[PDB]
């Protein structure tokens, strides 16, 4: 049996993409860019933040000195922290809760290996952080998701190695990164994102204790 479960955020805990949307939205609006629509903002995913304002900027050809440039980031940053301020218990997204309860209450470790800044935050906000054994800290993680380092750290702060895991991830980058580490992912949202090999449950409302251990065991070979 599998001895801990490692929790990535965004898209399976709860949202913060729309947040995030948002903000740079509200960004582009303050300094007169326009076409930052839900559409633009699908090529600002799994992107950095310079990157992304750059390529805000790229929209309107508007250049602005390296000093501009931070404080544009900075300012998208502080939108971002002002709008989770309202986070709470009704934005854990559907099973989310019971699947915590339940691990617990089965003495299956707890983590989160997410690159949220926000992650304790956030956990706390939703009152989710009694559950939590351990947070892998974004900033102590030296490659990101693609890469495994951030599962792998999540494993060991709970004391068990990621091969005796099962990783849960609604992207693409988060399953491979869970796959490399050694655990076993288990995704949530369509094989066309996310690929054809690993099992994937459409919302998380089916991330159970019964459906992980099921699949924990149908893994065996
Ligand atoms: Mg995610």
């Amino acid at each position: 049996m599998f001895k801990a479960v490692l929790f990535d955020l965004d898209g399976v805990i709860t949202d913060t993409a729309e947040y995030h949307f948002r903000a740079w939205k509200a960004l582009a609006e303050e300094i007169g860019i326009n076409g930052v629509d839900r559409q633009f903002n699908e090529q600002l995913k799994g992107v950095s933040r310079e990157d992304s304002l750059q390529k805000i900027l790229d929209l309107a050809d508007k250049k602005v000195s390296a000093e501009e440039f931070k404080e544009l980031a900075k300012r998208k940053n502080d939108n971002y922290v002002k709008m989770i301020q309202d986070v709470s218990p009704a934005d854990v997204y559907p099973g989310i809760l019971q699947l915590l309860k339940d691990l617990r209450s089965n003495k299956i470790k707890i983590a989160l290996a997410s690159a949220s800044k926000n992650g304790p935050f956030l956990l706390e906000r939703m009152n989710l952080t009694g559950y939590f054994d351990a947070i892998a800290d974004p900033a102590e993680v030296a490659a990101s998701k693609p890469a495994p380092d951030i599962f792998i750290a999540a494993a060991h702060a709970v004391g068990v190695a990621p091969s005796e895991s099962i990783g849960l991830e609604d992207s693409q980058a988060g399953i491979q990164a869970i796959k490399d580490s050694g655990a076993l992912p288990i995704g949530v949202g369509r094989p066309e994102d996310l690929g054809d090999d690993i099992v994937i449950v459409p919302d998380t409302s089916h991330y159970t204790l019964e459906f992980l251990k099921e699949v924990w065991l149908q893994k065996q070979k």
